[PDB]
């Protein structure tokens, strides 16, 4: 095929958008969670852990995620991104392009688990659990959503990665936090309100560049891409309308984090629906998504009793629990989504929404266990 | 008409850069300027706000900005969008990009307002205020000058928005701030030096995010786009420096707050003339509006005494005020710009900038005016 | 020529992305690296001497750099922009971008130096300095590579300014750090922890706005601002995680400040290969970068025995260095590059980048002596 330029042009901006995610939106995000003392090691591990991301991505988890072979994980053909000529084409942008986009989506998907993570767990450690994880639960995940695997072959609906980056990081940080203490010092059992602009700021840097994330998922810049904006920005404002009145009916007030939250919840929730529902479905999910991320740091809570930057996973892993489900309902053309593939009901899709997420979760969790055990191993997980 | 997908790519990102001056530009920016105490509970407001602008722009408020109907506002045809298919083309992107960039617009609209006066607001007030002045305010004045109503009839110049935004948000956020009162605590006379950096930091996202809006009025990345972005690029500087030079000569040295004024002084001033003047006007305007600014805030002093965030309304009703003037003249070809319309003369152009700008006063402080009084009278306005 | 909308688009954004690096980008990297009391002093001078350039460039830098004239330096008939139509194509672009973009790049040399040595240099000094420095040494170097001048004539290769930007201001810098005292506080020998994350802030959007600066430098969103991104992403990472590494070696654990310099020598580094170089020679520029970058730093510290914020300097002269020397090697087909030029050999080639490197620094720092020199003969230099 032949590259179009302005896709060309619409995909390398929304890479940069997706790369300032994490660099700097999710180090700030969780910079305004933790304490003052470990966010400097916070934001290395976030940034030596980005940069192995990178690296891996280009020396074969492109070529593993993307490339054709089976349905778990591709091949080594494209290592280092050998037999890629320049003017090669995938969809209607060159392939480097979208070598970078995919691979921007694996870097946020490690800063969300790093950032949380990285003040209980030792350098040499999250450089193992990132190759492992990223290698065996990041990538097979990654081919079997977006690169013609399992999820895909069963029709599995996600249009930005409810399941590949949500989901699966979610659990791989809840198996972190369960499998590593972490003291809470006396007087830090809850955020320090000092520190939320930064977590406020880190918040708007996510929203923005999960303009690109949801709207760069299209690929190109059409009417899908374009439905995907406005889905994002609708369902972001109805989960944060969402978690702010249900905060404020639960506690009586709204407060910074929870607006915070309540964008994530519905960025998070509309992630794999944005391409697939209408406007109106971007709303609903928006305000179950934020109710749910609510719900779901509120369970948290009950387990944990401290305020503790892993709680951002109750929100990742319940909204995205939520929002794959959700797009098996309102990708319904009936509701004025998109869609569902030939033969397949409402009933039917809502079932490989589920299996996808039964099989992110399991996939992620066994994973990341053995990526945390082998770190755990060889040098020590715990600070 | 047929998408232009490297419009659709161009107006995408615009908007995305408009979202970021109020997710996070404008909480940055009064962030630094407001006490430290009232930071959380601005920044809460200032989300909770945007996310309900971001619904009520797809309810009803791109209906009734952009639908056809009369002078003052449009329709209710498409709410929540319906009968936008979604490869509906608008101008050359398709509509729903344009719906998710005219409503950015109405979210930094709100934002200025709510950003400066959310730590005097009783935080239900501040909702019951942006619902009334949103749908009564905005939307028909939006109408007025970019949907085809009273203002566009009469053929006022606004490129992006010297009246839509700057002035109405400067009336509605003055008049606030006459009926709104709020204790200076003792020490807190001045904006406090170290949270000055925030100042800039907001400035800074402002600016960047103002190529979307201003050249992002375009509606397509043409040579229309190209001069409004160089033309924010020199205004900008122009009032940079035009602020700064008129601070040397009142105050013998410059300041970072009185640069940041100044730059946002010229975006400001350029916004409505961006897209028709030449480069030179740029110049003229920039330093005109950076020294009409210095003027203005210098003037604010005066009644006030103390600094206050409310001081931004000072930029912003004035130096739109003089953009949205000095357009009626640097329009003219004879300056280098585009063009007045067919049978109009400068003193003509002129006397239509002075009825937007008035008609933009008076129904923004109407409206203000009302919607402050409904919040008061409801649930109280004051903290 | 006629003008391509999405090369359009993509150059916009890709200026928006440049001045970004400058406003705040590298105000908040040097706003970290340099002492409270001093910041707003910095950030003042960074964002007046940015709106002198941006006013100087549209005036006459525009004209001089890139108009045609001799190889120093273009002409003066485009002051102002005049004789440009607004709808006049450079490339694929519209002019007036190109003027934008071009603009872009005077900006962020411009900062790297103010940004540096602010806390050091009187106010209207450092006007006098930028005037000089960006009229006799930015404007004929950027002629010299960009502008069809001697280096290009030579054949230079220089994708993006490892001479134009990076050398240029270092050895500016280095010049002003070596005219200028500066009178360390007790207890202030050491970057400030706390002020760390205000350093990774400002690295991260310089590396979101590097995106703009490279990929954009290819003028098209081609199948070269594709490669340009990719090696971008590939270098920093590489350079982060070479530096990284080097730092463990001699230090015994990486450090927040090392991630960050890692990043920006990465991309340095890469900044003159990377629309000439493949993935792999991106890699391996990284990886000597960010240890060449450790180096200089560490010979830096020799000489200056405290941590200054002109230690930046050492990373954009050393790698700029670096990374234009290596262009010479990895632009050669056999290792993955693009081509050398016509009769071109690799060692041919590596001569004419010593060539560039030398006149670089010797014209810069030349300039740069006489700026510093008039300025401190005329208003004095030292605060
Ligand atoms: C993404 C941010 C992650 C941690 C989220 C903190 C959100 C606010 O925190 C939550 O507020 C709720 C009610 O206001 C409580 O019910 C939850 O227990 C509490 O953790
Ligand atoms: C947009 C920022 C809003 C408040 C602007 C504060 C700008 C600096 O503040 C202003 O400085 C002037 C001279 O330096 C004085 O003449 C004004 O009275 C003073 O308020
Ligand atoms: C771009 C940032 C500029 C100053 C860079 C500071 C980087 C960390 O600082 C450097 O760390 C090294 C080893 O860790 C030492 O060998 C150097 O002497 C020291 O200056
Ligand atoms: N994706
Ligand atoms: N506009
Ligand atoms: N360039
Ligand atoms: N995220
Ligand atoms: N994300
Ligand atoms: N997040
Ligand atoms: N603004
Ligand atoms: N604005
Ligand atoms: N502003
Ligand atoms: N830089
Ligand atoms: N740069
Ligand atoms: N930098």
């Amino acid at each position: 095929a032949v590259a179009d330029k302005a896709d060309n042009a619409f995909m390398m901006i929304c890479t940069a958008l997706v790369l300032f995610m994490t660099i700097p939106g999710i180090a700030l995000f969780y910079g305004g969670l933790i304490r003052g003392k470990n966010v400097l090691s916070m934001l290395t591990q976030v940034t030596v852990t980005f940069a192995l991301v990178c690296i891996l991505w280009v020396v074969y988890g492109y070529s593993l995620a993307s490339g054709e072979g089976n349905n778990f994980f591709g091949n080594i053909n494209w290592l280092m991104l050998k037999n890629i000529e320049l003017t090669a084409v995938m969809g209607s942008i060159y392939q480097y392009i979208h070598v970078a986009f995919q691979g921007s989506f694996a870097c946020i998907t490690v800063g969300l688990i790093v950032g949380a993570l990285a003040e209980r767990i030792r350098f040499p450690a999250v450089l193992i659990f990132v190759v492992v994880w990223l290698t065996l639960s990041y990538i097979p995940i990654a081919h079997m959503v977006w690169g013609g695997g399992l999820l895909a072959s069963h029709g599995a609906l996600d249009f930005a990665g409810g399941t590949v980056v949500h989901i699966n990081a979610a659990i791989a940080g809840l198996v972190g936090a369960y499998l590593i203490g972490k003291r809470v010092g006396f007087g830090k059992e809850a955020f320090k309100p000092h520190n939320l602009p930064m977590v406020f700021t880190g918040t708007a840097i996510l929203y923005i560049g999960w303009f690109g994330f949801n709207a760069g998922s299209a690929g190109t810049a059409n009417e899908i891409a374009a439905l995907a904006f406005v889905n994002t920005v609708v369902a972001t404002a109805a989960a944060i309308l969402g978690w702010i009145f249900g905060e404020w009916a639960l506690r009586g007030l709204p407060s910074l984090l929870g607006a915070c939250s309540g964008a994530i919840a519905g960025l998070v929730g509309v992630t794999p629906a944005c391409g697939y529902i209408g406007v109106g479905g971007a709303l609903i999910i928006g305000v179950v998504a934020g109710l749910a991320g609510l719900w779901g740091v509120t369970m948290l809570k009950r387990l944990l009793r401290v305020d503790d930057p892993c709680d951002v996973f109750g929100v990742h892993g319940v909204c995205g629990i939520v929002g794959c489900i959700m797009t098996g309902i309102f990708a319904a053309s009936s509701l004025g989504g998109v869609g569902f593939a030939e033969g397949v009901t409402m009933g039917h899709q809502l079932l490989v929404q589920l299996e996808s997420i039964a099989i992110t979760i399991v996939w992620s969790g066994v994973v990341a266990f053995i990526g945390y055990k082998l770190a755990d191993l060889t040098v020590g997980l715990r600070v």
